[PDB]
């Protein structure tokens, strides 16, 4: 449904466990190539993988 | 080096241990979006992940 508006840009605001799950599902569906953008809205940006 | 001639279609002739490593590295570098074609050149096609 995010591809309906052709969203090239998503800001993620989740906890230290949900960020890893969303990034793993994005990697599974393949939406991390050059052409998109992401912002991990937390203080521990290096805490995730 | 495979992006020099803009190679789109790659045949993987590897055993059941190296195919999973090549697929994991493709997913890590992000080259499994729509536009590329791959052939798992073996007999146990459903053996890999
Ligand atoms: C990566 O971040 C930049 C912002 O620093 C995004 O915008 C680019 O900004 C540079 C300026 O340093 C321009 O020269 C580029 O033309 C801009 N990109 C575009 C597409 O216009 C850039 O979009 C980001 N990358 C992605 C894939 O979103």
């Amino acid at each position: 449904d995010l591809e309906l508006k052709k969203e090239r840009r998503v800001i993620l605001d989740c906890e230290r466990d949900k960020v890893n799950d969303i990034v793993d599902q994005v990697i599974t569906i393949g939406k991390h190539v050059k052409g998109y953008h992401y912002i991990i809205a937390n203080l521990g940006f290096t805490d995730g993988d």
